[PDB]
């Protein structure tokens, strides 16, 4: 759409208030002229068939509950933006400012979201195993960074290069939603997740065996579901990434946390510039400790520290 930057104002799936950038050209559209190329939200309609129709609105307030999730999913992508932007440099997900395309109200009572090669895709839940995904920060991150993923290392999604993948968007969506300071923690969906439930969430970073997902290497599912394991055996990376940032004693093996900031930057690092399409636990571990090694040197602290965190998962 060509028209006039302005801003609007809509309440989000948690019926929190804020102003979204829209276009103003007859009608008030869900497009941001003001992140690379620009932020794009459709409408779905219910259907399967993407993207559907670029938001428009009458007069620039979204606060109709059809409106909240694409509030929330605009919002929070404009976000992730400004964490990769100002954080590690990167200019949106291929790094020379692509659009961004998100679609909201995806079929009829969707329990999921995803990337699919090309954009962003949010189910409105049921209402009972989910609400709407795009209110969670942390899974908007999630999906975006799968799109990072593509563009760089290309991790087959699939057994050990596909669980890295899984994780990779683990640890950055946690990153993304500390970043907003948004009630942040090592917990994965809770914000959207059984709304009945409360403290609950799909996945543990800090103890992904809450969940019944591995938090050590001899643990790890060699099936044949979830396409060997992608979303299970991520738990032994997740573990891994948060003992690193935080510390703690693991199976007997003690590290020592450097913080999130060096957590970000040692992952960043080995994500563009050492990973490839097959890489394994194992090769995430060498690409770890020479990212760490460029970065602070190898007789740092930071080097030894991601030793010791796969030392304690059991990765080498
Ligand atoms: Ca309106
Ligand atoms: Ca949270
Ligand atoms: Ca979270
Ligand atoms: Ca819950
Ligand atoms: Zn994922």
């Amino acid at each position: 759409i060509t028209g006039t930057s302005t801003v609007g104002v809509g309440r989000g799936v948690l019926g929190d208030q804020k102003n979204i950038n829209t276009t103003y050209s007859t009608y008030y559209y869900l497009q941001d002229n003001t992140r690379g190329d620009g932020i794009f939200t459709y409408d779905a309609k219910y259907r399967t068939t993407l993207p559907g129709s670029l938001w428009a609105d009458a007069d620039n307030q979204f606060f109709a509950s059809y409106d909240a999730p694409a509030v929330d999913a605009h919002y929070y992508a404009g976000v992730t933006y400004d964490y990769y932007k100002n954080v590690h440099n990167r200019l949106s997900y291929d790094g020379n400012n692509a659009a961004i395309r998100s679609s909201v109200h995806y079929s009829q009572g969707y329990n999921n979201a995803f990337w699919n090669g090309s954009e962003m895709v949010y189910g409105d839940g049921d209402g009972q195993t989910f609400i709407p995904l795009s209110g969670g920060i942390d899974v908007v991150a999630h999906e975006l960074t799968h799109a990072v993923t593509d563009y760089t290392a290309g991790l087959i999604y699939q057994n050990e290069s596909g669980a890295i993948n899984e994780a990779i968007s683990d640890i950055f969506g946690t990153l993304v939603e500390f970043y907003a300071n948004k009630n942040p923690d090592w917990e994965i969906g809770e914000d959207v997740y059984t709304p009945g439930i409360s403290g609950d969430s799909l996945r543990s970073m800090s103890d992904p065996a809450k969940y019944g997902d591995p938090d050590h290497y001899s643990k790890r599912y060699t099936g044949t579901q979830d396409n060997g394991g992608v979303h299970i055996n991520s738990g032994i990376i997740n573990k891994a990434a948060y003992l690193i940032s935080q510390g703690g004693t693991h199976y007997g093996v003690s590290v020592v946390g450097i913080g999130r900031d060096k957590l970000g930057k040692i992952f960043y690092r080995a994500l563009t510039q050492y990973l490839t399409p097959t890489s394994n636990f194992s090769q995430l571990r060498a690409a770890a400790v020479q990212s760490a090694t460029d970065l602070y040197g190898s007789t740092s602290q930071e080097v030894a520290s991601v030793k010791q965190a796969f030392d304690a998962v059991g990765v080498k």
